[PDB]
């Protein structure tokens, strides 16, 4: 295969973003994936290859994969990883590129 | 439009199974969508069409989508609004079919 397919009941629109991010010392490739409500997020994490789902927050987008959060304000995000850290507070930074 | 395509990066085998499950006197079309570690579910509610990922959990398979909580132990789940009920403790209970 190597791709999914998510069938949507409708004709929304559907978009993709790509962004670089620089973590630390490390390189991620962020992918977007919106269409309305709908909004993903494929990490591809050096540990494990993650897609996200947009979830409930108040300032930034939070978005939730596997036991990766990844939140987003603006140019900056906070990788957290919640058996590193349970208390989503000690997050990688990473900048937008 | 109409579908999203996550494009995995490997020649993973990726699968596609739909479940009716009955929540109270409501009809609920979820779709589950496989792919190694990578599992999402897609909620048409009738709220809002929902698609989640499934999260870090103990027992079951916790989903998590826009303010959506999809809590499922293998025919039981139950549906959580985090609006509706930001305690995440008085589900809406579902029986698959």
């Amino acid at each position: 295969m190597g791709e999914i397919t998510i069938k949507l009941p409708d004709s929304v629109k559907v978009s993709t973003n790509s962004i670089l991010y620089k973590c630390g010392a490390k390189d991620l490739s962020v992918t977007y994936y919106n269409a309305g409500d709908i909004s993903l997020a494929k990490l591809e994490l050096e540990d494990e290859t993650v897609v996200a789902s947009n979830v409930i927050s108040g300032s930034g987008a939070k978005y939730a994969g596997s036991v990766y959060i990844w939140w987003t304000k603006g140019k900056t995000a906070s990788l957290y990883n919640l058996i590193d850290n349970p208390e989503e507070d000690k997050p990688i930074s990473c900048v937008e590129q």
